[PDB]
């Protein structure tokens, strides 16, 4: 006979509570900003206003009683702890000597990081992005950037996760020595040395929470009191409309790999293992570990690091270890979590790892078969080709040869079937190996008709420098631009060419290239003609399948092209 309680929904955080404490309106260190609880704190408040408020209260969620405590007067807090994330419908009874009074039921929310208390994400997909039936068993994956958020207004909805096995986030730094990220320029430092704050060295944080987790995104319904936001609220999301799905965390890439030089002490390979076991205990959206070192050996952004003497048993080291740890994780959850890693596939590179080694532990290999050629000199060649070009000298396919100094060359030309075969023969399994596709051209200027050795192939012209352009064409950094910008700007509708730009295809290496003649601007890309060849060439040799870099960069074209390819081969 007390009066039944009323809820103080805004007094109680509107209902909205969280296994996952995460700072929402500041920028600090990691520690600082994210705090996951094994029990998640319930505080609601209550009201009796008129009557009797009796002597104690009980809480139930679905029927089931959680809390207990004492009513002291006519408006209580009720704080107590629970342990799984989920909808509930909640009642608060109040009772006395003779007998007890229930409020009417009301929805209450406990967010955790796999998304169980989400609906299914809502798609907002471009439609030239067509529907196939591709085995289910053939890898077909993708990176999905942070920071495409931005200028390339791309967000997880825009993503189409039906034609997608596994989705790559890139990328995750490491405490430590970062010296590479500042030569970036822009706020990357900054915002790295802030996260850092109050780590350890060689522990993995966000590199930007307010894209990761603070941003409000009106297409998945967030609002004020959603207690996980930004890109990851909405990946949990896409876990609840996708459960078979693969989404993994990309740790290092081109510019964060510098951490990975000190991993030859095993104390910073234990402090790194550690944390990436919290990490994924954390945020439970997350299906196991990508490891992008670039590279084992060096010669990647750090000119002043790389041991090839120590770096691949290192590298091989840390796969046995990761694996260790994940599974203690799927002993601890019931849950299949995959070890994977992206590698260099110059002969330089895969001649500093034992790779047949390393893949035992291992689920798969994305092979980056891309960047061969690049703006960062003025040597025109394919960024992305299967075979060796037209534009080869005699003996450089097989770097058997000269070249035009006259010295030897040093190994075998940068290809996608020279690193393929490198792996195969070091005895990495076929079934093991994903094969690379770009969604973007890298290119050069001044690239004139008076340059080239043969009239009719502009790889064998000479730049002036790196492709310059706007962000409205595609172009975010010099020498690369948008694979969408390519087809809006320099292909047009029919593949022909437009703006000044003529299309070929070298039918040996399996690679296109546009060229502007005049200001000699030329680019090298992946085409529907060049994908179909990576394809049949994947189902040839029975390879994993194919992934691409990077997701916001097609416009459909390159993703259909890889199911195309996939199903036609032979
Ligand atoms: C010939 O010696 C050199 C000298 C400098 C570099 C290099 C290789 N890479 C990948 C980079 C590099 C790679 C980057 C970058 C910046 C970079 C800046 C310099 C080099 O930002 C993203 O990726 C190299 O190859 C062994
Ligand atoms: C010593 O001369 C240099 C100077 C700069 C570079 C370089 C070689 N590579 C491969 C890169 C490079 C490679 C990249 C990249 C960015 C890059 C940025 C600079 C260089 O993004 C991913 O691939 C180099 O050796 C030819």
């Amino acid at each position: 006979a007390p009066t039944a309680p009323s809820i103080d929904m805004y007094g109680s955080n509107n209902l909205q509570f969280s296994k996952i404490e995460l700072a929402m309106e500041t920028t600090s260190g990691y520690n600082d900003m994210v705090k996951y609880h094994e029990l998640a704190k319930i505080k609601v408040k209550f009201n009796q206003w008129s009557g009797t408020s009796g002597d104690t209260y009980n809480v139930y969620f679905d029927g089931v009683k959680v809390a207990t405590g004492a009513i002291t007067g006519s408006q209580t807090t009720a704080s107590f702890e629970y342990g799984q994330g989920g909808l509930y419908q909640m009642e608060i009874e109040a009772c006395d000597a003779t007998g007890c009074s229930k409020s009417a039921p009301v929805e209450i929310t406990i967010a955790d990081t796999d998304g169980s208390h989400l609906k299914p994400l809502t798609m907002n997909v471009d439609p030239n992005n067509k529907s196939y039936n591709t085995d289910p068993s053939i890898v077909m994956g993708t990176y999905f950037v942070e920071w495409g958020i931005y200028g390339r207004d791309y967000t997880v909805d825009n993503m189409p996760v039906d034609n997608l096995t596994h989705i790559l986030y890139g990328f995750i730094p490491i405490c430590g020595p970062n010296e590479s990220v500042k030569s970036v320029g822009g706020n990357s430092f900054n915002a790295l040395q802030t996260a850092c704050r109050g780590v350890n060295d060689y522990e993995v944080v966000i590199h930007d929470p307010w894209a990761a987790y603070q941003k409000s995104f009106p297409q998945a319904g967030h609002e004020y009191s959603t207690p996980i936001k930004g890109n990851y609220a909405m990946l949990m999301a896409l876990k609840q409309r996708n459960p078979d799905l693969k989404i993994i965390p990309s740790i290092g890439g081109g510019t964060l790999s510098d951490p990975f030089y000190d991993f030859v002490d095993k104390k910073n390979r234990d402090t790194f293992v550690a944390s990436v076991k919290k990490f994924l205990k954390t945020w439970k959206f997350y299906d196991g570990v990508d490891i992008d070192w670039e590279f084992p050996g060096g010669g990647g952004a750090a000119a002043d690091k790389g041991d090839p003497v120590n770096d691949g048993p290192a590298y091989i080291a840390l796969m046995r270890e990761l694996r260790v740890m994940l599974d203690e994780l799927e002993a601890e959850t019931g849950r299949t979590y995959e070890l994977t890693s992206a590698i260099g596939v110059g002969y330089d590179k895969i001649e500093d790892v034992d790779y047949a080694d390393a893949v035992q532990y291992m689920d798969y290999i994305f092979a980056m078969t891309y960047d061969f050629y690049g703006g960062w000199n003025n040597v025109p060649g394919h960024q992305t080709a299967l075979y060796c070009g037209s534009f080869m000298r005699p003996g450089q396919c097989d770097g058997g040869g000269v070249d035009e100094n006259g010295e030897p060359y040093k190994g075998p030309a940068y290809t996608a079937d020279n690193g393929i075969q490198l792996l195969l023969a070091q005895g990495v399994p076929a079934n093991k190996l994903v094969l690379g596709t770009a969604m973007y051209g890298r290119g050069w200027e001044g690239v004139t008709p008076d340059t080239l050795t043969d009239p009719n192939d502009p790889m064998t012209g000479t730049a002036t420098g790196k492709l310059k352009g706007s962000t409205a064409q595609g172009v975010w950094e010099d020498g690369v631009i948008d694979y969408k910008g390519i087809k809006s700007f320099m292909l047009g509708a029919n593949n022909t060419g437009i703006n000044g730009f003529e299309y070929g295809y070298d039918a040996q290496a399996e690679a296109p290239w546009v060229w502007n003649r005049s200001t000699g601007e030329l680019i090298t890309f992946d085409d529907h003609r060049s994908v179909l060849a990576k394809g049949n060439y994947a189902k040839s040799l029975g390879l994993a399948g194919l992934f691409s870099w990077e997701i916001d960069a097609d416009n459909g074209d390159i993703l259909n092209a890889m199911h195309e390819g996939m199903a036609g081969g032979v």
